[PDB]
């Protein structure tokens, strides 16, 4: 079935993975270096064996396309993912006079009633940012995230390259190119951005009209994050495909470290006792044809019907 | 055997991959995504099916470890890996008064007379660019080239990155950190590059002591480039590991468009009737720790023991 793959990975890092210690104190069973494909024509890779918020998935996906920085369109679909960047800026600034909300991240799950300080902070973080202007300009902009890597790379010149749009008029026009690549990793701003891209890298290829992508993804949260990830680049080769009119190819997810934190195992246990259903079908405007201006409704998907949805804890 | 996966990755593109034409007019079987892995601990993965020259492999990574982008470095070796794209420069400047030289690259085997006016301007860009300090200055020196990519990537701000040596620094300091990346992909420069680079990105990754890498490769000639590419990072591998004091791991090798010209088809089908030998051993001076000052002798390779080399032509 359609997501095997998916499953096939989680039962190697399960009986082959190393222990080792990670960037916090919570532990990881992790490998290096694996490769995984999804044909698209069989379908759209979104897990059936637990269910996934598409809505998160396409929401985010059209604020990278739009060149967005800026949290408050995450906010208008009500996508939460990115608050927690946005809040830290916030937060560690001189207009904040507030409860202290040092190491906010653990802190979050070694008491009850912080978490409720903290979830209190945020709901006024999050109103203040979608109605104050310039409160958004001021703490809703990431800077370095996705939309502007994509879209907007900083020349030394102090230019802006639209890689992604660049390579689509590549791909139009050289479908047979080697160099179709956009690369998310600036090696001037790696050193001091919180998070450096995990999501390192894609190429896409072309051969018999038919649009295939490639991930290099650097460091993958198997159980969390990689079910998120894996549908967001099956979208992206699906809306490029629509834009230049082409089938669609291959989704080939490449990772580098796959890591399963050990508060996750008996979730993860539980998932692979279930067995897959039938892939759902994507669906996308066929009257529209700039994924720049693709919105919401211009994305549906059609007879997805999952398991329930496993709770983990977030790691800290 | 060591060398397998690179026999089974040969097989696959023969009955597997697609026709496609490219770049040139010499057509390709061709596929997209592939992972290899070689363990470094079996030996050192130099074709024993074909003979290889370590001589060129080894004087190349120096060349790129040393920061060096000038040729010059290069023919005092007698590697004439670079010399092409130096001369194209040469040759296309106010300077050069002599026969026409416009598209050498096909024009060297479409005529036995024309091929010996080009190997005799080139024998004498060599021999200036290795006598002449003002002439290799201006025409020895690549710029953009794995050397200036590795060790002095450019910034916005005027300054230059050391990616690697800090990456080193890290591997020593940060052993677990999921962010061992250098890369050499920079957006601003690829689109007036002659060519962009086809070794785009790599990690290493530690576990109980030892280390392992990862190289994503954007374009793979199979039959001429790829045994090369394959020795170049897992001897890279082990200097990385000899400088932080850790054994080594596996060399992962991924790609993207791996092709096969079609005129290396007898050549590689040849090639697949063969059995191959135990693998070489490589051997590092164990006195001597700073690899950004190894020289040719600090790396030796032992029981090297290869079929013929067999003779291709390069695709125009
Ligand atoms: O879309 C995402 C976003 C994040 N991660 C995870 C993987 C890691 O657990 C963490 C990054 O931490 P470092 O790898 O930088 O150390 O984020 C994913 O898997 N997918
Ligand atoms: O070390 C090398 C250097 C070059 N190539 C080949 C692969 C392609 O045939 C060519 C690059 O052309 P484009 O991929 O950029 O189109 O160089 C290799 O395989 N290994």
């Amino acid at each position: 079935m359609l997501e095997q793959p998916y499953l096939d990975l989680a039962k190697k890092v399960l009986d082959e993975g190393h222990f080792k210690p990670d960037r916090t104190h919570t532990g990881t069973y992790s490998i290096f270096g694996h490769q995984m494909r999804f044909d698209l024509s069989k379908g759209f890779p979104l897990l059936t064996t637990k269910k996934v918020p598409f809505g998160l998935i396409k929401s985010e996906l059209l604020w990278f396309l739009h060149g967005d920085t800026n949290i408050r369109f995450l906010l208008q679909h009500r996508n939460h993912i990115w608050d927690e960047w946005a809040f830290e800026k916030w937060v560690k600034s001189d207009e904040y006079h507030g409860p202290d909300m040092t190491d906010f991240g653990h802190r979050s799950q070694k008491d009850p009633e912080f978490a409720a300080v903290y979830h209190e902070e945020m709901a006024k973080f999050d109103d203040r940012v979608l109605h104050d202007d310039a409160f958004a300009a001021k703490y809703g902009d990431l800077g370095l995230v996705y939309g502007s890597q994509w879209r907007a790379w900083h020349t030394s010149k102090g230019d802006t390259i639209d890689q992604l749009g660049d390579v689509i008029e590549q791909i139009k026009t050289h479908p047979y190119s080697r160099r179709l690549i956009v690369s998310a990793w600036n090696p001037e701003d790696v050193p001091t951005m919180a998070l450096p891209p995990c999501h390192t890298l894609y190429q896409f290829y072309v051969n018999d009209g038919k649009l295939s992508l490639q991930l290099y993804q650097r460091s993958a949260d198997i159980f969390l994050g990689v079910p998120f990830n894996i549908a967001s680049y099956a979208l992206l080769t699906h809306l490029v495909a629509h834009e230049c009119g082409l089938e669609v190819g291959e989704f080939i997810h490449t990772f580098g470290d796959a890591h399963l934190f050990v508060n996750h195992l008996d979730q993860i246990k539980e998932q692979l006792s279930r067995t897959p259903r039938p892939a759902p079908t994507l669906q996308l405007n066929p009257d529209k044809h700039d994924i720049f201006d693709f919105d919401m409704k211009d994305i549906k998907l059609l007879n997805y019907d999952p398991y329930p949805a496993i709770k983990a804890p977030v790691a800290v």
